[PDB]
């Protein structure tokens, strides 16, 4: 765990962490989601999703008419840093994605984009 972190979703609707640092000095990150609850991924899915912080509000709206089916986000999203799959109870994810895609000047916001989850679900990561 240099240049990783472990992520739950749970039945709360909350990530378990609201804030992520990504160490300068790593070639790449990886985020491994889980769902440690007991709802499945249409009451409760979970994904995590990367982007900017003014690109948040266009993924998040844009995922919800995408539908279940496609994991709640827009295919082919260039606002997207990375992003997992959608997971419901027992499941699991992770993704990487290279450092150099946190562009130098940006802000960061992580987050899910199932129906209405963001309200809680999300929060900031910092390259530091
Ligand atoms: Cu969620």
């Amino acid at each position: 765990a240099e240049c990783s972190v472990d992520i739950q979703g749970n039945d709360q609707m909350q990530f378990n962490t609201n804030a992520i640092t990504v160490d300068k000095s790593c070639k790449q990150f990886t985020v491994n989601l889980s769902h440690p609850g007991n709802l499945p991924k249409n009451v409760m899915g979970h994904n995590f999703v990367l982007s900017t912080a003014a690109d948040m509000q266009g993924v998040v709206t844009d995922g919800m008419a995408s539908g279940l089916d496609k994991d709640f986000l827009k295919p082919d999203d260039s606002r997207v840093i990375a992003q997992t799959k959608l997971i419901g109870s027992g499941e699991k994810d992770s993704v990487t994605f290279d450092v150099s895609k946190l562009k130098e000047g940006e802000q960061f916001m992580f987050f899910c984009t199932f129906p209405g989850h963001s309200a809680l679900m999300y929060g900031h990561l910092t390259l530091k």
